[PDB]
């Protein structure tokens, strides 16, 4: 398809983000590549107005499912990339256990031969000594499966899964997502069978880099159909 051709290779990706979380507002500007043919990105993210209000993990299912790799059998079940060029609306909520919630609603494109995802983030009803604004996450991630299922009167896609954030004590703040994805062009998408998508995560940071900033590495996989 027209969209998937876009992914065959290297592609640069921006992430720009403005967010407002019990009224802490805030940006972050994003950079890195992806390359779908083995499921992989890596990102670097520098929050441009100082101190981000939030821990860095809570924001990296926010911070491009396009770039999963879709094994050749499931191609046909592939919404992100049969998005493209014009690209997709990616809308969640995200209900933190016992605290607050964040909705998100990005755009999700290319400019160029650049891979952007613009998004706007509100959160609400966080607690002040939570572990959100009281930042008591830790600073790695685990793997989680995202389970995806078609919308067909949206001419888009639903996703359901739940994050798990390691908290310092040991414990561990669920965070429950619940995503809606909507085609912006009118180009011809895939509206999938029930799949999911497996996902890795490992979070770094530039040794000299003095602003607040996250280092990401990524990698998804299609999954749940056989053959
Ligand atoms: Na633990």
């Amino acid at each position: 398809g027209k969209g998937e051709e876009l992914f065959t290779g290297v592609v640069p990706i921006l992430v720009e983000l403005d967010g407002d979380v019990n009224g802490h507002k805030f940006s972050v500007s994003g950079e890195g590549e992806g390359d779908a043919t083995y499921g992989k990105l890596t990102l670097k993210f520098i929050c441009t107005t100082g101190k981000l209000p939030v821990p860095w993990p809570t924001l990296v299912t926010t911070f491009v499912q396009c770039f999963s790799r879709y094994p050749d059998h499931m191609k046909r079940h592939d919404f992100f990339k049969s998005a493209m060029p014009e690209g997709y609306v990616q809308e969640r909520t995200i209900s933190f256990k016992d605290d607050g919630n964040y909705k998100t609603r990005a755009e999700v494109k290319f400019e160029g031969d650049t891979l952007v995802n613009r998004i706007e983030l509100k959160g609400i009803d966080f607690k002040e000594d939570g572990n959100i604004l009281g930042h008591k996450l830790e600073y790695n991630y685990n793997s989680h499966n995202v389970y995806i299922t078609a919308d067909k009167q949206k001419n888009g896609i639903k996703a359901n899964f739940k994050i798990r954030h390691n908290i310092e004590d040991g414990s561990v703040q669920l965070a429950d997502h619940y995503q809606q994805n909507t085609p912006i062009g009118d180009g011809p998408v895939l509206l999938p069978d029930n799949h999911y998508l497996s996902t890795q995560s490992a979070l770094s940071k530039d040794p000299n880099e003095k602003r607040d900033h996250m280092v990401l590495l990524h990698f998804v996989t299609a999954a749940g159909i056989t053959h």
